[PDB]
This record gives structure tokens, C-alpha cells and sequence, in this order.
């Protein structure tokens, strides 16, 4: 099966499988994020490489990122190993360059997903969120890789502690091959990082560093809204916030939950 991130299968042992690609700089992907790897792409990576061996993945957990990829000059093959968890399988992407990601494919089998979320009563949301922002100008200032116009947000309030952006698709469909194209990825995750940054009021980009889960329910290109919200509780010893972060359809329905979230600057 074809897919953007995963090319082929290579050679392991011992209850392990693995996969690779090789990325030149010229991938849409990688060209609309200033040519570093996104850190959603590691995810749909795992998933992918996942279905690829014919596992059934109903999300992940416990996501890590580690060392940032950055792809211009020269292509780079990036490898993800997975092994046997209880969860279903633990996976590592690397490369010559170190490691980028890891964490926890979250299998089917036996039945380990929270139940999907009751509707989101949008309209409550949009009453409680006060703050009305220019999305581009504020996030592009904050230094964010991703190129604003391939992104789906269209717009975006929020209050001291939640956020709520609406979306509209881009004319031309994405690759379909993607479960979670990377820009639709950015495009939930950016509004959980810019309520990172007024919570601490700060203005440079922040980076996810650690995911406590991600559940897939259905597909995410039905998205019309993005809701985010500082987590109940931060990580253990953190210095930097947790953000739970809610991909919905229309009708409210939660399509893709981000649960824990932690971001933090690089240099």
C-alpha cells in the first residue's frame, strides 16, 4: 500500500519489524514546514508503518520527540522499528542522526480507547471565548514553521485558558494516501501551541514534546473545528503547560483527541 512516509519494509529480528523512506527536501510536507520533519508526521509515520504490517490501530500514547529532522541540502532515510508492547507495539523513528520519536501504537484488541467524547457544543465554546485573533499574523510572528495557507484554520478566539478555530479545507485535496495529513495536523496542533505561549506570555514557537495520547475515532478530514484547553493537570515535574486539543466535525463530533500535550521551545 502506498503511503508518503513509509516505502518499504526492512529487515529485523526477533519479533520486530521495520520500515523505511527516504526524504529529499522536495516533498510537499517537508516545503511547507520549512524543512523540518513535523512532529505530527512522526505519528502518522507509526500508524502507517502499523498498517503496513497489518495491525489494527485504534491510537497512540505516550508519544516522545527527541531530536528534530531537518531535510535540505542532502535526502535522509528515516527508519521506525516497532516491537511488542502490551499496548500493541512500541515504535522508535530514527535515523543517522539520532532519535526522532517514540512511543506506544495503541491496538484494536483487546479494547483499550476511551469512549469517543460526547458532542462538542460549539456554540457554548465560541460564548466563552472572548478574544478574537488574526491568526497568521499572530502565529507567523511567534515563529512558527508551518506555511499559514496550507494550513485549515480560517479563524480564531479564545479566553485565558481555551481556544477555538475554525477550519476550511484547501481547494485541492491532500494526498489521500495520509490517514492525518501533516497539514491538517498542524492545523490542530497550532492552536493548542499559541494557547501554550499567551498562558506564559510568550511569544517563540513551541514544539510538541510529549503526547499522553492521541485517539483516532473517524476520518479527520470532516474537520471544521479545533478546541483546545489547558489540560487538568501539567506533567510531572513540568515547567511547561499540558493541553488537551479536539479535532470536530460540524456537528461536534470528535474525530481525532489529543490528550496531555506538552510543547516547549528549541533553539
Amino acid at each position: 500500500q502506498r503511503h508518503p512516509l513509509v516505502h518499504r519494509e526492512v529487515a529485523d529480528a526477533e519479533g520486530r519489524r521495520a520500515f523505511a523512506a527516504v526524504f529529499d527536501g522536495a516533498e510537499p510536507f517537508l516545503m511547507d514546514h520549512e524543512q523540518l520533519f513535523p512532529a505530527v508526521a512522526y505519528l502518522e509515520m507509526a500508524r502507517a508503518a502499523a498498517e503496513a504490517a497489518d495491525l489494527s490501530i485504534a491510537g497512540i500514547r505516550n508519544a516522545l520527540w527527541i531530536s528534530p529532522l531537518v531535510i535540505r541540502d542532502r535526502a535522509c532515510e528515516l527508519r521506525v522499528v516497532l516491537s511488542d508492547a502490551e499496548s500493541g507495539r512500541a515504535y522508535e523513528v530514527s535515523s543517522s542522526r539520532g532519535v526522532h520519536a517514540r512511543g506506544l501504537l495503541v491496538f484494536d484488541e483487546p479494547p483499550a480507547q476511551p469512549a469517543r467524547p460526547p458532542a462538542l457544543d460549539i456554540e457554548a465554546v465560541r460564548t466563552r471565548c472572548a478574544i478574537e485573533v488574526d491568526a497568521r499574523t499572530r502565529n507567523e510572528a511567534m515563529g512558527m514553521p508551518a506555511s499559514y495557507d496550507k494550513l485549515w484554520i480560517a479563524s480564531l478566539v479564545h479566553s485565558d485558558h481555551e481556544a477555538l478555530a475554525s477550519l476550511q479545507a484547501p481547494s485541492a485535496p491532500g494526498d489521500e494516501a495520509f490517514l492525518l495529513d501533516p497539514n491538517l495536523g498542524n492545523s490542530v496542533l497550532v492552536p493548542a501551541i499559541f494557547l501554550s505561549l499567551i498562558q506564559d506570555g510568550e511569544r517563540e514557537w513551541r514544539f510538541p514534546y510529549t503526547l499522553e495520547a492521541l485517539w483516532i475515532y473517524s476520518d479527520p478530514r470532516r474537520g471544521a473545528y479545533v478546541h483546545a484547553r489547558r489540560a487538568a493537570e501539567d506533567g510531572q515535574a513540568a515547567r511547561f503547560g499540558r493541553y488537551d486539543v479536539d479535532l470536530v466535525d460540524a456537528s461536534g463530533n470528535c474525530l481525532m483527541a489529543f490528550r496531555g500535550l506538552t510543547a516547549v521551545p528549541a533553539a
